């Protein structure tokens, strides 16, 4: 029997990210490790043309007064679509491999991979439905769609002070991305209520029992997502929210439930972050395939992935 | 150990579908039965407003030449998001409660949908694809999508000739939706080619080993959806489509490969038609529930829906 460790590391756009992953694949390790870097070339051109470009263009034709929401929202929300996609049918394709939670022995092989699918499927929509931009009930639909959370889901999120954090966004700018800080602000929101959530839950919490407290470390509701959805478009005259968006945060649960977050402080330098990030690796969760040949194609796969797909390595 | 049977009924609109559900259920049978409804509340209100009036309305709007493409794909698209959503949501708090295929003894409770999932998540985002509207990437996205297929999952499609079933169409017409005799035989076209590729697929078809027969009852490639994606934008310059969009072949073909459909003839009067539907139901597939307490749970649960989102009964 054999394990492959899964490591999905996140969090906010420009914080040492892809910066300290080929700093940690740079290492010279044997070929064990298997890092597969962002979409972007689906991004860029496969998918749509300038993906990128549009979510933040159609912010300042929003913020400028150029659209009405509605228009925003509804390219903001193909924009998540076409982001997300490629994510979905990696995670796909790699769920028939993958066998029970072995605990924390050594992985014959090890994915290190540049975001995992709830960055662009509930992150992101989630901070533009505080950016004016995404619709509350669009938000909810990738909420629903969310794919099954499989085993060793160990998710590395991350911390680096808002100044320092803004100082490094402002020294790489993306193909067609625009800066924007309360945009960043807002994702930095999304990156805790998320990292938050989980905590709250895996001690116990249900967002049922607490949302009377909404209405008005040990997180509460008030800590968790749970909040941003006691919007007004999602409550019925009871005040209480309407069973379709009610079932939907039950699916956002044990999604979340079952991830293994970590978070790596990218206050230091990058090669001492990489360090870090080696060390948290071995608390991580690692899984059984159930294949035998699994392990190979789960090699190929994401070699074909970033073959196709790595605008980065 | 208990079954329940789930049918859901599909196949293209405007064809005796909602006509012959409440006629089904009018028989007075014991409460042993819950008919769930189309989600039309959310759809109209609480999703968005007349998301229906968009997708008939942006096709005029195409057709008279009055924005771009990439302008109805954009609208297309969020029009299938907010349309399937609840579809999902529900699927999501149904699942936990699913055990095997008990085969065919009778069923504690038998759950009549009024559509299924990939009627809203691969039929109709298929079928703008081919009136112009929908984008070979965005459907595939919603491809990459569709939640893992559960046991029991007997889908009913349907047979009317094009012209008695024009004739129906032409009969009753929906809130802010026109009549569109393409996106009619279009949809007419998805539900062939998809409950197609299921009679291929189960018969040991592989879209891989048979794609260059697509280069240039039992079926072939050319008789699958998988023909619809032999569309340059998915083809490299080796006219192999790229892995991102070949590995959600094998995701659509996973989906259903498991599926269990059966064709009612829409070509009699109401009751008979009914009676058959009845017939159908002896072979379908029944499945066990995880919880012992599950079936009260799926009572409710479709019962608060329907109760929250059926326009019809
Ligand atoms: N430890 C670090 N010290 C100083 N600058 C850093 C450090 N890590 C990343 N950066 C820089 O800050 C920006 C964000 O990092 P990057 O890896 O490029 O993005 P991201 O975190 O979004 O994936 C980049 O310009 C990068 O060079
Ligand atoms: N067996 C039938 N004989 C005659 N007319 C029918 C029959 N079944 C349905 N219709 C009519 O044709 C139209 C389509 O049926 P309906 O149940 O309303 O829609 P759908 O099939 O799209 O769910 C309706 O106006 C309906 O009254
Ligand atoms: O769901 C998403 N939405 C989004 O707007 N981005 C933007 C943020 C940034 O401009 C770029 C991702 O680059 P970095 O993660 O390297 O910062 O795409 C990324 C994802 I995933
Ligand atoms: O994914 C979908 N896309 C779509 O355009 N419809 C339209 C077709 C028709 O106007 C109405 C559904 O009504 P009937 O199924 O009763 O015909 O919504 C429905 C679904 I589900």
């Amino acid at each position: 029997m054999p394990t492959l460790l899964r490591v999905y590391i996140d969090g906010p756009h420009g914080m040492g990210k892809t910066t300290t992953t080929q700093l940690l694949v740079a290492l010279g390790s044997r070929d064990d490790i298997v890092y597969v870097p962002e979409p972007m070339t689906y991004w860029r051109v496969l998918g749509a043309s300038e993906t990128i470009a549009n979510i933040y263009t159609t912010q300042h034709r929003l913020d400028q007064g150029e659209i009405s929401a509605g228009d925003a929202a509804v390219v903001m929300t193909s924009a998540q679509i076409t982001m997300g996609m490629p994510y979905a049918v990696t995670d796909a394709v790699l769920a028939p491999h993958i066998g029970g939670e072995a605990g924390s022995p050594p992985p014959a092989l090890t994915l290190i991979f540049d975001r995992h699918p709830i960055a662009a499927l509930l992150c992101y929509p989630a901070a533009r439905y505080l950016m004016g931009s995404m619709t509350p009930q669009a938000v909810l639909a990738f909420v629903a769609l969310i794919p099954p959370t499989l085993p060793g889901t160990n998710i590395v999120l991350g911390a680096l002070p808002e100044d320092r954090h803004i100082d490094r966004l402002a020294k790489r700018q993306r193909p067609g991305e625009r800066l924007d800080l309360a945009m960043l602000a807002a994702i930095r929101r999304v990156y805790g209520l998320l990292a938050n959530t989980v905590r709250y839950l895996q001690c116990g919490g249900s967002w049922r029992e607490d949302w009377g407290q909404l209405s008005g470390p040990r997180p509460h509701i008030g800590d968790t997502l749970f909040t941003l959805f006691r919007a007004p478009e999602l409550l019925a005259p009871n005040g209480d929210l309407y069973n379709v968006f009610a079932w939907a945060l039950d699916v956002l649960a044990k999604r979340l439930r079952s991830m293994h977050v970590f978070i790596l402080d990218y206050d230091q330098s990058p090669a001492g972050c990489r360090d870090a990030l080696l060390q948290l690796t071995s608390g991580m969760v690692q899984t059984h395939v159930t294949t035998p040949g699994s392990i190979p194609t789960i090699c190929d796969l994401a070699r074909t992935f970033a073959r196709e797909m790595g605008e980065a390595n």
